[PDB]
């Protein structure tokens, strides 16, 4: 049950079942798909801070889990 929040639109995306053997990318996939994630103008926050292109370290590498979360930030006024 991972919590995504659309920090721009104010939506709250629901208990996503994350398996550590998922692809953080496939997660970002749903994130872009449903959450409206757009790395190309967003900032996604993990825990308290933005990810990076260097942060190619997966769910299991990030430290994602039973109480994890992404946030969708960035854009025009925020980034």
């Amino acid at each position: 049950d991972l919590t995504i929040s659309n920090e721009l639109t104010g939506e709250i995306y629901g208990p996503i079942e994350v398996s550590e053997d998922m692809a953080l990318t496939d997660l970002i996939a749903l994130l872009q798909a449903d959450c409206g994630f757009d790395k190309t103008k967003h900032d996604l926050y993990y825990n308290m801070d933005i990810l990076d292109s260097n942060r190619t370290q997966s769910l299991k590498e990030l430290g994602l889990k039973t109480d994890d979360l992404l946030l969708i930030r960035g854009k025009i006024s925020n980034s």
